[PDB]
């Protein structure tokens, strides 16, 4: 099992799996840290609008009153956030597929 | 890995690596889930009126992708934990689109959450 | 874990390397498919038009919804696949079961 994250849905927080040595790092509800470069693999199911934040970049935007996510490169550093204007129909995580470089 | 594919037709159900086995089919376009896990789902709807135009995944009672159609070609899927017993299926209002349509399954991780 | 990415300009074709090679560059935004496979593609649009394809045929089009390109696909020895204008994307090999 590679190194992968999820959040939720409440009262479930963080959960971490292949922690060791950390890919990624908690850092609130809803937000974390990406500790090592890679391609990342974003899912979830969201239960007037979300949007998906990596660090200051809204990259998802679910303006229905579905899933979320998607496929990207990351480096150390990068936040990646859930943001709200029903939470336990709702969670996301992460996976990390590969390290190449860039 | 634990893989599954439906089509395009005239094939049928066709699975990879199995033992243990991650899913098992229902019927045509219907599969089992037989394990916890997050899974990637895939494949692609080729087009091809009298009914409105569209096909969905479902799963269980969920619809959780609707192509309502360009009629162009479009992705099947995305990322999603499935748990055992749940049951995906890919529905056609008519049979309407082509056979260059298939979908398939595949299981990447599952971890005690 | 064969991969390859061409953005974001003026990087071009990236390529990580690979038991066998998986995918050869063929010239700017297009790659060639050497291996059956499953495979992932993603990039971003940058954060009009764009558009997937994989041989004749369009399987994505960007155009302000909301995102990032790709998804997932079965691809076969011989196809193609550009991203075409009218950024940067990149594919990974997942896996690849006898059933091609």
């Amino acid at each position: 099992e590679p190194c992968m994250a999820k959040f939720g849905p409440l009262p479930s927080k963080w959960q971490m799996a292949s922690s060791e040595p950390p890919c990624v790092n908690k850092v609130s509800d809803w937000k974390l840290e990406i500790l090592q470069n890679g391609l990342y693999l974003i899912y979830g199911q969201v239960a007037f609008e979300v949007r998906l934040y990596k660090n200051k970049d809204m990259i998802q935007t679910l303006t229905n009153k579905q899933n979320v996510g998607g496929t990207y490169e990351l480096h150390v550093g990068d936040t990646i956030d859930l943001i709200f204007n029903l939470k336990n129909n709702t969670y996301w995580g992460i996976i990390l597929l590969a390290n190449p470089q860039f």
